[PDB]
């Protein structure tokens, strides 16, 4: 009531004159929808300052953890997820002032390297609580600086940035692969000013001469050369697929992108691109020097004959290299869902299904003489369509490329579906008219398949026992054949332009961003080291006055103010 | 101009990647000459602007497989010049039509 | 440290004691990365209108020509082109005060018709530096 309950103090002197004031100030509670929570807990949401000072000045235990189910994150059955902590509490409910109080106090001190049952530390959980609104943006980057600044000056030794939690990210990591902008940028872009604790920062400024300052980001941690579970590939691979396009632009992620393209990208992407067309080629040659008469296996006799093995073999060990190469990517990786396919997805379906189908006409190749010939056809057909991986390289190509996919997913089913409808009516509607068999059904699909080209023949008019209705329903059949025609005409011009165009560049960046990556992890560790990007500079003395040494990437701008 | 040069090059890379391969694809299934590729290129290309005679489906090893194909030939071809028509139709005129106007002013000032 | 070292008058009162300040005051720097850079260049992008005078007051040369690779245009492996001299270097920071004292003073006058190697007068580094944002 007003803030201010008059039963608290006698209630307290109750406590300590029945001798068992311990179990009382902090009693959990037993139901599993709020196990777990203190009056502590209480009081700090309450946004009573005093009262959590009275409370506490008696031993209220400030790291008992509410984990209760309400006490959940939103994705796992509960309202509100603070960090399972006092000093969580006080930290995601924009409380500074009891944040302070709780860390330096007379009676107990709640230190902030504790961990909760998920490992989650204070920083952890307030990114867990950080929205991409700004409103949030302002305390929670603010309260963030403020935290760690008080842990490195109370505790010099240890790096609260760098306690994981149960899943092995951190802040850092954690605000990755969440979708956490506002908290993100402001981690990587950050620097202190103050010499007590400019060592945690992640952009130092080394030089300037005028209107040139360089200044030089760390990625210590967003590029790891496969050692220290990269930021960069959790952002890649594992964020939020509606945020990854704005994550991926922050300053020292673009430039490093671009660094790794130039360094070892563009060559190693365009020898793949060739060595593909050429055992494409080789592969088409193959199937046409393949003889049609005889039953395999032949003869190798001639040196034709040898080219034509060797040509055989070559295919094979494609094949399987690519089984090999893709297998082993997509057990890597996560099965994706919607708006994750036009990305990279769709095409580890279809080269498996390439090398599926090499493999079991090698194996029919084996037996069936007549059986193999089937599906080197497919073999050629599908593989000439992957073809069309590689022009992601090329932002021009790339960006068709997604034309191509969206028009052949999003819209051509739906047209196919709305079409195979009107035909299987139309059929239905025409064939049960006829006086008479099972085969015209066959026919008559395709006769009027080659009317909608404009190849039918209307010849068909004299057999139909109501000459005056069939004529009435082709009319229908062509008026609305074009009217769907000029729906999928309709929704092609308007509304895929409306939103595929934008977002085709958008998807193209993370496609190229992705093979990149890909590249990279398909080199060995000791050679990504050569690779890697950025000096090797030192940035100040240590707490014990030895250099830093840390990997950090330079970027400098012009600035005339 | 721009169409000649920006998109047509770009939808001749692509065609051609499909002939090459739906040509490697059927001609190599046929069981006998290499003066086929010549005919099979121009009767392929009359069956997409509609001239083109079906009759050599009698002449298949296996009949099933290249109906199939040509449906597949017919439908992503259809596909490409929706494609062509799209983003020449939406984007080009999203900077093209801006463009133009500036490219004719520098072109007459050239000129002059 | 903070504008402000004070170890400047007793090094030039050095310089004239050993007798031999004319090679200090203006000792180009040797490495081709920062070829023909004086001590006036230092105080001019410093932005030290005292200093500058102190130092120029002392007989710095206010035409010494700063031609190294970093003092060479974007295009050409450089990371600032201000127009190869130190009245140049004033007008291309906007440090109108420092080109007005060069312009006019008792001791050493820098005219604006003096050209750098590559011929550019001031005018030509101010184009030069200019770009299209309005600040
Ligand atoms: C000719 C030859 C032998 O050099 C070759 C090798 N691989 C393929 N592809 C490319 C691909 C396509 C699907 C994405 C994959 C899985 C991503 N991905 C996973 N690891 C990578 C390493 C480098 C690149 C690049 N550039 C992409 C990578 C790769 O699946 C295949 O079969 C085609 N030809």
């Amino acid at each position: 009531s007003n803030g201010r309950n008059d039963t608290i103090p006698v209630l307290l002197d109750i406590a300590e004159r029945t001798g068992n004031m311990r179990e009382f100030i902090n009693s959990p509670f037993r139901d599993i929808y709020y196990r777990g929570q203190t009056a502590l807990h209480i009081a700090i949401e309450r946004r009573c300052k005093h009262y959590v000072e009275l409370l506490v000045a008696q031993g209220a235990d400030v790291h008992a953890q509410a984990r209760g189910r309400f006490f959940q994150p939103k994705d796992e059955g509960g309202y509100f997820y603070f960090g399972e902590l006092p000093l969580s509490l006080a930290a995601c409910t924009n409380q500074p002032h009891i944040v302070n109080y709780l860390t330096e106090n007379p009676h107990k001190k709640a230190d902030m390297r504790r961990q909760d049952s998920r490992g989650n530390t204070v920083l952890h959980a307030l990114v867990a609580i950080a929205d991409n609104t700004r409103e949030n943006t302002k305390f929670v980057t603010k309260m963030y600086d403020l935290l760690l600044l008080k842990c490195a000056r109370l505790f010099p030794d240890s790096n609260l940035e760098a306690v994981l939690n149960n899943d092995g990210l951190s802040p850092l990591m954690m605000a990755a692969k969440t979708g956490k902008i506002g908290i993100f940028q402001h981690i990587i872009r950050r620097e202190v000013t103050d010499e007590d604790t400019r060592h945690l920062s992640r952009k130092f400024k080394d030089w300037a001469y005028g209107p040139v300052y360089s200044s030089l980001y760390d990625l210590s941690s967003l590029d790891t050369c496969g050692e220290e579970a990269s930021v960069l590939e959790i952002l890649v691979y594992n964020s939020k697929i509606e945020n990854r396009h704005e994550m991926l632009a922050v300053e020292p992620i673009n430039e490093l992108l671009r660094d790794k393209w130039r360094k070892f990208g563009a060559v190693s992407f365009y020898i793949n691109v060739v060595s593909y067309l050429c055992a494409m080629v080789i592969f088409t040659l193959t199937a046409y020097y393949q003889p049609l008469e005889g039953t395999p296996p032949y003869p190798y006799r001639t040196t034709v004959d040898y080219l034509r093995l060797a040509g055989e073999v070559i295919t094979l060990f494609t094949g399987v290299l690519f089984f090999f190469t893709n297998i082993k990517d997509l057990f890597m990786k996560k099965c994706p869902g919607v708006n994750s396919l036009f990305i990279d997805g769709s095409f580890q379906l279809l080269y498996f299904i390439y090398s599926v189908l090499v493999i079991v006409s090698a194996a029919l190749y084996l037996a069936g003489i007549e059986a193999y010939l089937a599906v080197m056809v497919f073999a050629l057909v599908l593989g000439w369509m992957n073809a069309l991986y590689f022009t992601r390289g090329l932002k021009l190509t790339g960006t068709y490329s997604i034309m191509i996919q969206k028009i052949l997913f999003k819209d051509l089913f739906r047209f196919l579906l709305v079409y195979l409808l009107f035909m299987i009516g139309y059929a239905s509607a025409l064939v049960s008219l006829l006086n008479p068999d099972s085969e015209t059904f066959s026919t008559f699909l395709l006769d009027l398949f080659k009317l909608t080209i404009g190849m039918g023949d209307l010849e068909m008019l004299s057999s139909t026992k109501y000459p005056v209705v069939f004529i009435i329903l082709l009319v229908t059949y062509i008026i609305l054949t074009f009217v769907l025609l000029l729906n999928m005409l309709i929704a092609l011009m308007g509304e895929t332009v409306g939103q595929v165009s934008k977002e085709s560049k958008h998807i193209w960046k993370l496609q190229w961003a992705t093979t990149i990556l890909d590249i990279e992890r398909s080199f060995p560790v000791f050679l990504r080291k050569a690779f890697r990007s950025g000096e090797m500079v030192t940035v100040g003395k240590s707490s014990d006055g030895t250099p830093d040494r840390r990997w950090c990437f330079r970027v400098d701008e012009v600035n005339w103010s």
